[PDB]
């Protein structure tokens, strides 16, 4: 359970971390599949790693520490973390939610945030933008919810709704954005469904998932929009379809993640420039 | 899990109880959504800080109480200050309250939540007298029963039949009928959601789909421990709020409106309860 | 009081079992409903209770490893399994799967009781799991969920063909030659982490998920095998048809489930032993 993200914990790796930088961010960016080149597209940046920042949870990248990165991103003011703590690694709840809860008291107002999932809708393409619109937290329904546990009230309320938790006007922004720049047929948006993980679906879970009315799966993501929107951060996320859901059990085409980092590698440049231009347009200085 | 929720530790705690009160109580009682508590007669109120290794509510100015007395004619055990998973609580801890009230003597529980209407049929202050539910952690491992069976209170592999006494459900309707709040009636299947967030609108659609007419996130860990020791439930869920179904509308559950529906409904609830519990067999 | 299923823990269980037994499996057997007898068809057996190899998971009678010849093949016998309703670990579960890895085993062979879902299912069929909704890892409890352990498998198994389907077709076939094809089907199996059985909402929800059974076990350890690389086949036995009907006063009862199980546990036992008779040999 890491430190508490409670307020004494989270405003002193705050304070840490504006000892370090006098960025203060406006957009927090949590780097996920195809956004590995936005972290390095990052103008005077600060590069803040987490081994750095007493009480921050650790994660590696087979052995390398992830990073906060700050400085701006299309004129505006961002922090980007870079390495993130997926709940199917053992990561508890206050591990992941002390980072956004972080981000908050640093002065983030939203949240941009990308995965690879696996389509469950039929109409998807690998390589397709899936805006999440909404989600099904199949651990959060389970009792895994992020929140589970003492409500932390200086970030957020113990019931929170997550009412326009994918905010309907950073949706409307990114596809215009994705329209005006000629790649809107690459975008969708979509209901993302967490998979706890690490195993892929199976494809009766798959198939069950979609009559559920998922049309991306993932296992990520969904808690830290959950503690994001706790604390009234304004969240954007897309899915980067890393593949398309094996509905049948007699195919023998199998998800691996090595086509997933393919697919991300092979998506990134897109999904920076369209993050940026996004980014560009977030009404406001 | 301070405790485990054993047949030892559990007789210590109802021990301990039975030197605070002389009341042998047939019926249990979970106000969810009173004012019942208020209400019932020659009351003995103990406090959960008297009653050691009984699991000790969160404060707020507001810490719980066992409350033991007469309720038409009947006596009663309500318990004021509930142990909900979202919170962190153990499975010892929220199973130990029921267990102790089996050993007290509780023969039914009686239990009120607050719930999203999902049923479309439902409106605000509806009465969702639950007939079935969906254990959606339970299905995903979270179970509260999970853990070496208590045998002193129940089989490993609890059957979920007649979870809801059918009996109790059809008195709980004749008395909403004859007492002119039949039309607020309904009978469903409660979801739980672990909470504690609400639930988003493709999770209500999902959940709707699933065949689930409420969700809520409390009560069936109870009403687990409550069958698996063999006390007969009767639930039911307030309407506090209607679940949005999908991301457009403006929509937001918020507990604000389930105090509020639950207020406005409050002494209905507690008249139904009292009217029910009066109606009630009794040996 | 769970140790770690990392390569470490892992090899000492396998390297001490092997100082115990020379027999190397290329078979797994776990024994659930319908298996029991299994052991006795086992020649050439030893049999090592749980209590004998250090840092093993200890079980209710302790479990054993019986290890010997089925069918012409060498095998090891998994008696007394680790449940996660009863409160293990992960690393429990994981821990003697992973050991079996080690040991050699290609194949692993399970079967458990579950109720049937799918109104097709007569008590005592057979169904051969051809996949499954493991609920408690989509929420979760993955027994997974952890740091990866790259000596087994790798971060994030598929879990296609998990249910190996040559396997099921053999299992298929020696059904139908052996008279018993009408006992077999194949589905869907979907894990309750119990320890309750499905209410009538709950088996109603799992039947239109699309599940043929439901049970409270097996998924974990296929999930641990199929990381590792173990081929599967799993037959759970519909040791009782699941109440989908609120109103019904059928209800299912453990006791019942062990008596469908025992009652059927002689041609399972002849089943797997027809099937390992028939895997090919190289
Ligand atoms: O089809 C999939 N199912 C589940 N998660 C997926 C899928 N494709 C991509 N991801 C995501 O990418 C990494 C695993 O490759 C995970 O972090 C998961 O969240
Ligand atoms: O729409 C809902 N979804 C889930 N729980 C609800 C809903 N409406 C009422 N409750 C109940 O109200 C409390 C929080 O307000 C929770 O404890 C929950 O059980
Ligand atoms: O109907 C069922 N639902 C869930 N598990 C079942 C059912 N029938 C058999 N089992 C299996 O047998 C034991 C309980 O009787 C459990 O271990 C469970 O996995």
């Amino acid at each position: 359970e890491s430190v508490t993200a409670n307020i004494e914990n989270v405003k002193k790796v705050a304070h840490h971390i504006q000892k370090l930088t006098s960025i203060v961010p406006e957009i927090g960016i949590i780097c996920g599949s195809g956004l590995g080149k936005l972290a390095d597209g990052v103008k005077d940046k600060i590069t803040i790693p987490y081994t750095k920042i007493p009480n921050f949870p650790q994660t590696s990248v087979v052995g390398h520490s992830g990073n906060l990165i700050f400085g701006t991103l299309s004129g505006r003011k961002v922090v980007v973390m870079q390495g993130r703590f997926h709940m199917y690694e053992g990561y508890s709840n206050d591990t992941v939610a002390l980072p956004i809860r972080v981000m908050k008291l640093l002065g983030v107002k939203i949240l941009m945030v990308s995965n690879a999932a696996g389509g469950l809708n039929r109409s998807l393409k690998l390589g397709d933008f899936v805006i999440l619109k909404d989600h099904i937290y199949l651990p959060g329904l389970g009792l895994n919810n992020i929140l589970v546990g003492p409500n932390q009230e200086a970030f957020g309320t113990r019931f929170p709704a997550l009412s326009n938790a994918y905010d309907r006007d950073l949706r409307k922004l990114a596809v215009q954005v994705a329209e005006e720049n000629g790649f809107g047929n690459l975008v969708h948006q979509g209901v993302y469904v967490m998979n706890g993980g690490p195993c892929y679906e199976t494809p009766a879970e798959c198939t069950m998932l979609l009559n559920m009315g998922c049309d991306v799966v993932g296992m990520s993501t969904i808690p830290e929009v959950v503690i994001a929107r706790h604390c009234g951060i304004q969240v954007f996320a897309v899915s980067l379809v890393t593949n398309i859901s094996v509905l049948d059990v007699e195919s023998d085409l199998k998800p691996n993640h090595e086509e997933v980092l393919a697919t991300g590698a092979q998506r990134a440049e897109l999904m920076q420039s369209w993050f940026e231009k996004i980014i560009e347009k977030l009404p406001k200085d």
